[PDB]
């Protein structure tokens, strides 16, 4: 049920195009009705496991239709760590 | 289409309870009709993006029903990606 | 030269005793004269490559002398990279 | 003291060259007198913490002098719970 994802996209085809495709994945993510915090290396999402897996998949499909080679680091979590940290406030 | 997923499950639970969530995730994974290689830190899967996302979600649900706190590192590689055989011929 | 480390420590210990290795790694990190931001899943450091590698090693040695099993995820970004600030508003 | 490292260099550069900076880092790594296994997403090294930190730093400096933007994922393990030595099965 309760879960957290930390997503890092890394397009490896063009130039910086790249901060474009990332920007895209970011725009898509903002579109979802999910709690999100953009940190320096990854975008942290919080919500129901089911919705995050769905959003993760879409986020990657978005990135993949902007670059031919997409690599992503993903962190998935469930309980006991932190949501307190979520405090963007910056 | 083409996609590769690397999975590492780090359950934040004691001894015996963890060797089980890990055993369970591996067994489940073997159950799928997907190309898989178990390496020292992560289990590497290869196949269609759609099926891997599905398998990833199930793998995590399996792990989550064996421990209350499950953390996972996942690597995704989508698009015109080289195969496990090709990468291994760096 | 310019570099950025993203540090995440998972102690693999039982409650109270782990959330001590983490306060230990955070405290040590604050001790260094390095730019640092604590995000939900990892602590992001920014500075000279040489100093970060040194701080990373010490941070891990600190964690290791508080738990017998320490696992860490680390992200290294070195070169004509974008500062944390620039990435902030990606 | 006893430790294990998992390295993944993502040069985020235009095709071909990306496997060149990766091959570079690989050649350097083979040069060290350290136990190593190349898996599909990361190269796993095993040995004394001190030597691995030294090798990691050099590996990255090698990669950085072949591309202007180098990103790396690194996993560090200290202990035995995850029995990384089992990597005899390569």
């Amino acid at each position: 049920m309760k879960a957290s994802i930390a997503l890092q996209v890394l397009p490896l085809v063009q130039g910086i195009d790249r901060i474009a495709v990332i920007d895209q994945v970011i725009a898509y993510l903002q579109t979802q009705e999910v709690t999100m915090v953009v940190t320096p290396f990854e975008t942290v999402l919080e919500g129901e496991f089911d919705e995050l897996m769905r959003i993760l998949k879409e986020a990657l499909e978005v990135a993949g239709q902007e670059a031919d080679n997409v690599f992503a680091n993903v962190k998935i979590n469930v309980g006991e760590i932190l949501s307190i940290d979520e405090k963007l406030e910056k």
